[PDB]
């Protein structure tokens, strides 16, 4: 089986878990104790040299960066499970919205999740000033999404693709925060969020969040 | 021909130009006047709804995000020009180092380029403190690169790939700044920078910069 080295409470690990479940790929989770700094020790730093989770080993291949592992699973196991790709030249528009997720959505979203979800469990107060200004940026991104999702059922096409999937971990995390209002207030975004978070493969990830 | 809507002074536009020249794809530049704010006007905001450059139109396909356009060009025109992919499972490691470029390198490299190259052009001041701090961050990234490039001639394989190519615009821009020392002091990184910036396709990009 594919071996996924990370943590169930890591959003970036969650991203890969989602793909693995969509693609029905056999795998085992190898736990990395983040509090203990294992992600900064050996062997984990031999699998991800930046000292981050997740990494993965599949046969003779070792991989890191969640979106790379995700895309690798979706290609390598394409014939199994959910079809996360598109026909013909549709792949190009999946690339576009994958890169929107990486470069437009994620910087703001991740920061919001750090400030509101992770920092509190470590006893650190949320930087509300940073949250406010970061929500401005994210609202502007989601206004673009609201327009897109008025024309297309999902971001890259009228079907669920990896472009949508890569959004799941931070969108889920934000639903548990006052940033949920950014999603609720945009009616196509809201329904799209309901659609992606309601998927069975994502429910399997959520099962793993105590 | 492919229409590339952007500016040669834009690093993200340069990233696409590099792939277009490597792949020997006929294209025409459609200049977008950033100083006049055309990237925030129609029709450009119908091509890139985030009001950024570049965007591209290839026949009936419209695309934005430089790395999406770039990877589209490399796949769609794979048989032409330089081979930017790898055989077998090698694609997976290309994805890894593409994502490293997007998530590990680009944030601090882009910030250094903004502070030292773009602000001076404008009427904004170079924040020396933030430059120092951000050089610490980039230096640590490039320490990982040095280790990688000690084992592999290029980042994803022993051959030039899109993972390398996507670094060109910000690396070139930093060579014209004192951040050049971060590359000069790391010998495998230095030779790799020499190897990629010395390519004919990159020279064709630089030829467009007055
Ligand atoms: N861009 C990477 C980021 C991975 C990442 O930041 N993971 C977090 C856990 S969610 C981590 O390991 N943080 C520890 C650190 O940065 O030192 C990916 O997508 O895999
Ligand atoms: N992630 C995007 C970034 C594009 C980008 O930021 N372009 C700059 C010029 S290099 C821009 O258009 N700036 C105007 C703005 O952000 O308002 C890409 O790779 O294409
Ligand atoms: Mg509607
Ligand atoms: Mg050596």
């Amino acid at each position: 089986p594919l071996k996924l080295h990370g943590s169930v409470l890591s959003t970036n690990t969650q991203r890969v878990l989602a793909t693995l479940y969509e693609k029905e790929v056999e795998f085992e989770l190898v736990n990395v104790n983040l509090g203990a700094g294992e992600h900064k020790q050996e062997p984990h730093i031999s699998l991800n040299p930046f000292g981050q989770v997740p990494a993965a080993v599949d046969g003779d291949l070792k991989l890191f960066e969640s979106r790379a592992i995700s895309q690798y699973v979706a290609h390598q196991y394409a014939s199994k499970g959910t079809q996360l790709g598109a026909a013909g030249n549709g792949y190009a528009t999946i690339l576009v919205w994958q890169e929107v997720e990486s470069h437009q959505f994620d910087p703001s979203a991740s920061k919001l999740v750090w400030e509101q979800v992770f920092k509190p469990v470590f006893g650190l107060p949320t930087d509300a000033a940073l949250v406010a200004e970061t929500e401005v940026t994210l609202g502007k991104v989601l206004d673009v999404y609201e327009a897109r999702l008025s024309q297309s059922k999902y971001l890259a096409s009228d079907s669920f693709t990896l472009a949508d999937l890569h959004h799941l971990p931070n969108i889920q995390a934000l639903l548990g925060t006052p940033s949920k209002k950014l999603f609720d207030s945009r009616p196509h975004v809201s329904a799209w969020v309901a659609s992606i978070t309601g998927r069975p493969a994502w429910g399997k990830v959520l099962a793993l969040l105590p």
